[PDB]
């Protein structure tokens, strides 16, 4: 056997690890299937993908377009259906008919060999009207034939019947194809909505207290709840409701002791109390957690609960499963760091003495918030536990239950953050935070539009309880505008952490990304009511943003993005396509003045030429505009951070 | 089972076709594998190649390092020994004592923990000793454990006995490697030198005849011989020695129509004299043919034939076996095109009535030209016939005879003269001579020299009789002085075809490549003993360009390769290093006006430091000079077109 086909099909894209891990989609996601296709001589190739479903069966007719002249790469757009594990191939065949029509197109006006010329095509003609099942389409065919063949007629006409509108409809839905070469299928697979598009609310479930009880529950918890939904949110992010130890228990602002009533860090988990199973007994009980994923549902939102794997030194593995931990020649266990960061409340897990239990404990503890209507999940550090452990409990948690997502919060170099994804991990935080610029952002989502988005599903947080990034810090209110709408608009995934509505953006000191007197290690009231009421909140853009984005197909997706030219390097522009619907965005990047600048739009990229004008729609003002070729924009910090455009139909 | 292992070890190369078909080297020949290696968590991890022989013997150690910081990309050079099928594999590893050291160097100063320390370290030198085969080195390990153990010394000296040079060096031999994981194994293919590296002179046998006999024969032709191998090359290509048709036979300039004595073209294969096993009558008998090899033999050439896949319609094959070509239905076979160019003269053969035979026929012949001693192939046009009709061809060879070298004359677009390469030609022509300025040859040697070269090797034919470019046209001497030392120095296997040593270049017309007069279609006796007498031949350059390559190792090889900065356009600049050969390269790309320039060495590039400054020899002169970071360099076309020069050890 040749590992080369009759015509050569080769390097098939997207592929994953060699073909070994599936290339991602979800359902109803657009994106591009490419090979390298040619043959030898100077004949004509053509090209389809056969794109198959769980249960084997074969998608509609799919043909293939050479991408750029000379080049031999060939393209088309596939689109993924009901969830599973599907498969693609891309066949290549001689295209005759294609060869003959050139040739014939010369060779009959120069009078060159005309009778035997119309008789070659003709028996083409006849070859693909016999696999046409269509009896209308085969009388067509043949009516072409018989008029290829009647030598009373001049040569010119003999051919122009066989290139008529209506021949060529027929041959493009029923290709005469030669030599039908295959490639080896590659696996797809295609997971629900939720996977690649939502947007997402953190918030600490113990700051919504009240007066008489500051340590909130479940129940009062959940009065927050709608004013979540109303923000146009889908996801609600818990960070870990678990027990929290009491060793080494961490303080107010990052310090070591904790005095009589802090709290401590809720990643520090495990007490007497329970552990990863458990619910905080402030908290409340596992019947009030029900309740809240309950009213949860009534509004839209599903829970992502938190997966950190590592324990206060007083949770229960500590001393039921001490193989769990790695210890030092006296017999102690080093408390987790992140240097130069410590972590003095928590001790790491190691996996090398029984991989086998934490593997079947993981599950386990998934398996019980899976019953209790958790089907997402934000898995802490995921990069300091091997990752083979989690391609080993992503298989088994989606094997029987395939729509659970799993989201890795993964800031570390690209090898690892790239790995995780495409070893099962459904979402990826990204560098997202860390890039401000124009040049940063431009160049960052290219690459995450880009190869990388057959592996890896970003979800855009612009803060979380870490990182309160310099931006922020010095550009205020507009900077949490800005940020919000380029987080909502270049991803179908982006996120908040609560506070962000607020413009909370003290840091613990200069050159830090950490918050004053962070959540993470105290209660945090906040007046939500006054901020509504005195207007000092952004929820109203946020909301709209995410109304935006509800109606616009061209908002839930990643892989369709085109960067527009500005005069300005605070001025950014780009757009984003799906079936009809165009969105345009022009951001001013300055958070402290007021930035002119003339936006030329990539015309051809938007369907249109050069010329042409069109009516544009800003979503932030029901305000319309008529744009073309070149624009002026004028953006006024505070006032307008960006245009948020529809394309009108 | 995962996909991923314990350490990571993921996207090993060089690759070929995903694994399916091998990477390639030569005997005696170095590259790099790197694969990207990392792990969980902060600590150090290693690497290694294991590269193994077709017995399955593994290589000497071979340890890899971090290419480029925070990149996670690790290589390492390893070196083919005999010819055949080898693979390899890498291997990565937790590396605990490289982390222990570090941390120990910033611990022990610091006073913290020290006992802890330092026992730590014991525990890892003692697990590393149990793994020393040696008994010396076991007791050199076992004495920094006791030191390390030693409690009454102070904690700064207990560290330092662990740290020492004889320490390094054993640890450095065998180290402690944690969860040792491994790749899958990759193919290698080994074959002889001359796949990669030899000099190739073309000429046409007739041409080399007498006054009373213009067509030559073998025996007169083989008078040549001692004239090519004086000049230093290693491999002679002969044009297609079979007999010629004589229906629609070429005349003198590609005219139509032959008048009585024209010789026609050695490309139309094929008479009631014979086919493609038969010698043309002119030339001689098989014994006249073996005679040549055996001259040849005998001064250190090898014979390179023509083996173009093709016809003449007076060829046997016509009536013999009609399937083997595409009949048009008035019984007509379509002459062979490669537009606007006609081959009035042939036919091309189809593949697709019965491969299975024109298989079988085409071994046959090959083995035919085998047994008279005939390893190397110049197969014509490669790229009109199937790709895998050669893949199968080639394994069906080189299975039996793993010596022969195939070289494919395709002159096409980038997929396919890549797959051909790929799916087992030794050799490949490639776009050189239209790769004249300084920009065009240092992107087009950086892609050959780069990944390509994993699976092609390129032979740099300075012309032949089908290319002469308008740099040689417009260019003169000087300009195939330029070409000769270019295709010489940048690539280990160049040619020319006879006739450049002369500059013979008058073209056809303005406008075109092909040569006045050519070869191809008439006899023509060259005066070379007054070329020789009179100075108007190259052939002392070329003489010592093909010694300089035979004293050199630097120049016998292609991978390693560095372009170095000149302030000139018109000035171009590289090295190449093999061992302690280092040669270092300065040409002149203009032809017509003399060039001045400040060549720039990247000197950690030369294994040097910036400041130093190292003695050159300029082997085109014998003249010496001493260079470093700048040099000035003038270069006036005829006198001198570049300095080829070695560094002095
Ligand atoms: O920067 P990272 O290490 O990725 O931070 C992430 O993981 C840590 C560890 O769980 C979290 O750090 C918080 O929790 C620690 C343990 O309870 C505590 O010691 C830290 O001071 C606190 O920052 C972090 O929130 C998480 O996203
Ligand atoms: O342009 P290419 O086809 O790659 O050139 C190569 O193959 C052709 C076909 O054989 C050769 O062209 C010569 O031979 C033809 C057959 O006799 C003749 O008809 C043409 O005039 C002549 O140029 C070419 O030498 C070869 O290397």
């Amino acid at each position: 056997p040749t590992v080369v086909g009759r015509i050569p099909v080769l390097d098939v894209r997207p592929v994953v690890q060699r073909g070994r891990r599936p290339a991602k989609a979800v359902t109803g996601e657009s994106f591009e299937v490419s090979a390298t296709v040619f043959r030898e001589g100077h004949d004509a190739v053509g090209a389809n993908v056969v794109l198959r479903d769980p249960r084997g069966r074969p998608g509609p007719w799919t043909p293939m377009r050479e991408l750029a002249p000379g080049t031999d790469r060939w393209g088309a757009t596939v689109t993924a259906g009901e969830t599973g594990t599907w498969s693609y191939t891309v066949e290549a065949w001689g295209d005759p008919v294609t060869t003959w029509r050139h040739h014939a197109r010369i060779k009959i006006p120069a009078g060159l060999d005309t009778d035997l010329v119309l008789e070659e095509g003709a028996r083409l003609y006849e070859r693909a009207a016999a696999d046409v099942p269509g009896r209308e389409d085969r009388r067509e065919l043949l009516a072409a034939v018989d008029a290829l063949r009647d030598e009373s007629r001049p040569a010119a006409s003999r051919l122009a019947a066989a290139l008529t509108p209506q021949v060529d409809a027929v041959l493009a839905r029923h290709p005469l194809r030669d030599l039908v070469t295959s490639s080896d299928p590659l696996p797809l697979l295609v997971e629900r909505e939720r996977a690649l598009y939502g947007a997402w609310y953190e918030f600490f479930p113990r700051s919504e207290g009240t007066p008489h009880t500051p340590h909130g529950t479940f129940r009062t918890a959940a009065r927050r709840l709608p004013a979540i939904a109303a923000m146009g949110f889908d996801v609600v992010y818990l960070p870990p409701i678990h027990p929290i130890g009491t060793t080494h228990r961490k303080g107010r602002n990052n310090t070591l002791s904790a005095t009589g009533d802090d709290v401590g860090v809720p990643w520090a988990i495990g007490s007497p109390e329970g552990g990863h199973d458990s619910i905080h007994p402030a908290l409340g009980t596992l019947d009030d957690f029900d309740h809240f994923v309950t009213e949860a549902g009534k509004l839209g939102l599903e829970i992502a609960l938190d997966f950190a794997l590592q324990c206060s030194p007083d949770h229960p593995w500590v001393h039921k499963h001490p193989e769990w931990f790695h210890h030092r020649p006296d017999g102690t266990i080093a408390h987790a760091e992140n240097p130069p960061k410590k972590y003095q409340d928590i001790y790491p897990i190691a996996f090398d003495a029984d991989p086998d239990g934490l593997a079947t404990e993981t599950v386990r503890i998934l398996r019980h918030w899976m019953d209790h209507g958790v089907r997402i999940f934000r898995v802490a550090n995921p990069h300091t536990k091997p990752v083979a452990f989690w391609e080993r409990v992503i298989a088994d948690i989606n094997g029987t239950d395939p729509d659970v997502i799993f989201l890795a919060e993964a800031f570390t170099r690209p090898a690892m953050m790239a790995t995780l994804a495409q070893i099962g991990f459904q979402q990826s935080y990204t560098y997202f935070t860390w890039r401000n610029t124009k040049q940063e952002l431009t160049e960052y989502l290219t690459e995450l539009s880009g190869e990388a988005a057959s592996y890896m599903r970003p979800n855009f947080f612009a803060n979380t309880p870490d990182i309160l990034h310099a931006y922020l810090q010095h550009g205020g209110r507009p900077a949490f505008e800005v940020r919000a709408v380029l987080a909502a608009t270049l991803s179908p995934t982006w996120g908040i952490y609560s506070g962000y509505e607020l413009c909370e953006n003290t840091p613990l000191r200069e050159g830090s990304e950490e918050y004053l007197d962070s959540e993470k290690y105290q209660l945090k009231p906040r007046d939500w009511t006054r901020a509504a009421r005195e207007g000092t909140t952004i929820a109203p853009l946020v909301t709209r943003l995410n109304t935006i984005r509800r109606e616009n197909p061209a908002l839930r997706q990643l892989r369709d993005l085109h960067f527009h030219p500005t005069d300005k390097e605070e001025v950014i522009a780009y757009s984003k396509r799906q079936g009809s619907n165009t969105v345009l965005v022009v951001v001013n990047l300055d958070p402290r003045h007021t930035q002119e600048a003339t936006v030329s739009l990539d015309m051809p990229q938007l369907g249109l030429d050069w010329h042409e004008s069109v009516p544009v729609r800003d979503e932030l003002t029901g305000e319309t505009y008529h744009w073309g070729r070149a624009n002026y924009v004028r953006l006024e910090p505070g006032r307008t951070p960006a245009h948020v455009c529809t394309v009108l139909r």
